[PDB]
C-alpha cells in the first residue's frame, strides 16, 4: 500500500491550496483507516504498513505544522493530526523523540513562530491536538512535556487577551488535566490559580469552561487538589446562586457534582447537595446530565440515608426529567434507583414525598409501582 501513499504524498508540493489540504487529509484518513485494518485481521504482515505509513505521514504533518505558509493548510493538518492522534495511539509516538518533537510544532503554534480572526481557531486546532496527544502519551509519560505546555496557555488567559484566546486556553487546560488523569495531581497548585482567576471573567464560555476545569481537576486531582475543596465550594457555591446564565449554571452542576464524589468522607452535607439539586433540572448544557447521573450512583452507593432529606427535590426532578427525549437514559435509571430505595426502605417518608407533587404527575412515577 506505500504506492498510494508515495503518490498522494508528492502531491503537497503542488502550487495550490485545496490540493495539498485535500492530500494531508487524505494520507491521515489513510493512516486511521489503516489501523482500523490491524484489528480484524491483527497478523502483522500490515503492522509494518502502518508503521512504514505512520513514520512519513507523522513528521510530514510536523514539518508541514512548522514550514507550510497557508493558514487554512495548516488547520487541515492539525484536525488530521489530532485524527491520527487519536485513532491509532502509542504507533504514532513509537519512534524515540516523537512526542518531545510533537510537542515543539504544538509550541510553535501557540508562539505565532510558524509560516503563518484565523488565528483563534488555528489555535483551536493546536487546542484539540494537546489533550489527543496527552490521551496518546498516557498522561505519565506525558506529564513534563505539559509542565512545558502550561505557561503557554496561562500566557493566553491574563487580562487583555481576547475572548476567543480565555476560552480556548481554560477549555484546553481543562481537557488536557482530564487528560492527564491521575497524573495531574502535580499540577493543581500551578493550575488552580488560573481557573479561580478566569471563574470571574465578564463571558458566559470563559467562566463555563474555568468552573468544568475546577470541576474535572477536582476529579483528577490525584490528593492534593482536595486541601482546596473547602476553596473552590467557597466560589461556587455563592456563584451558583448568583450565576444568571444557563451554561455556566450547568457546569457549576457538574463540578459541584464532581468534588462531591472526589471527597469519600467530608463534604456530603446537605447544604452543597441540596443547593445542587435545587439548581437542577439542567437546562442549557444537557452533557452534564451523566455526570449528575453517577451522582446519583455515588449517592445510593454510599451514604443512601442522604436521599431521604432530598426526597422532595428528587422526586420533583424525576417527574420532569422522564419527559425528555435528549436526556440519556442511563441518568433517569440512575434517579430511578435511588427512588426505589425510597419506595421500600424509607417507605412512608418517601410517601409524603410524594404529597407535594402534582397528583397528576404524582401517578406517573407510580406507574412503576
Amino acid at each position: 500500500m506505500e504506492s498510494v501513499f508515495e503518490e498522494v504524498f508528492k502531491l503537497l508540493e503542488c502550487p495550490h491550496l485545496n490540493v495539498r489540504k485535500a492530500a494531508h487529509e487524505a494520507l491521515g484518513q489513510f493512516c486511521c483507516a489503516l489501523h482500523k485494518a490491524c484489528q480484524s485481521c491483527p497478523s502483522e504482515p500490515n503492522t509494518a504498513a502502518l508503521q512504514a505509513a505512520l513514520a512519513r505521514v507523522v513528521p510530514s504533518y510536523m514539518q508541514a505544522v512548522n514550514r507550510e505558509r497557508e493558514r487554512q493548510v495548516v488547520m487541515a493538518v492539525l484536525e488530521a493530526l489530532t485524527g491520527v492522534l487519536r485513532s491509532c495511539g502509542t504507533l504514532t509516538l513509537k519512534p524515540p523523540g516523537r512526542l518531545a518533537e510533537l510537542c515543539g510544532v504544538l509550541k510553535a503554534v501557540l508562539q505565532r513562530k510558524t509560516a503563518c480572526e484565523y488565528d483563534a481557531m488555528l489555535l483551536e486546532h493546536a487546542g484539540e491536538a494537546i489533550p489527543a496527544l496527552a490521551a496518546a502519551a498516557g498522561g505519565d509519560s506525558f506529564a513534563p512535556f505539559f509542565a512545558g505546555f502550561l505557561p503557554l496557555l496561562v500566557c493566553k488567559t491574563k487580562q487583555g487577551c481576547t475572548v476567543a484566546e480565555k476560552s480556548f486556553a481554560v477549555g484546553t487546560l481543562a481537557e488536557t488535566i482530564q487528560g492527564l488523569g491521575a497524573a495531574s495531581a502535580q499540577f493543581v497548585s500551578r493550575l488552580l490559580p488560573v481557573l479561580l482567576s478566569t471563574a470571574q471573567e465578564a463571558d458566559p464560555e470563559v467562566r463555563s469552561n474555568a468552573i468544568f476545569g475546577m470541576g474535572v481537576l477536582a476529579e483528577h486531582g490525584g490528593h492534593p487538589a482536595q486541601e482546596h475543596f473547602p476553596k473552590l465550594l467557597g466560589l461556587l457555591f455563592p456563584l451558583l446562586a448568583r450565576e444568571r446564565h444557563d451554561r455556566v449554571r450547568d457546569n457549576i452542576c457538574g463540578a459541584l457534582a464532581r468534588l462531591l464524589m472526589a471527597s469519600p468522607t467530608r463534604k456530603p452535607e446537605p447544604q452543597v447537595l441540596a443547593a445542587l439539586l435545587h439548581a437542577l433540572p439542567l437546562k442549557e448544557d444537557l452533557e452534564e446530565w451523566v455526570t449528575i447521573g453517577r451522582l446519583f450512583s455515588f449517592l445510593y452507593q454510599s451514604s443512601p440515608d442522604q436521599v431521604i432529606d432530598v426526597a422532595p427535590e428528587l422526586l420533583r426532578i424525576c417527574s420532569l426529567i422522564l419527559a425528555d427525549n435528549k436526556i440519556p437514559p442511563d441518568t433517569k435509571a440512575a434517579l430511578l434507583l435511588l427512588l426505589t430505595f425510597l419506595a421500600k426502605q424509607h417507605t412512608d417518608s418517601f410517601q409524603a414525598a410524594l404529597g407535594s407533587l402534582p397528583v397528576d404527575k404524582a401517578q406517573e412515577l407510580q406507574a412503576v409501582l
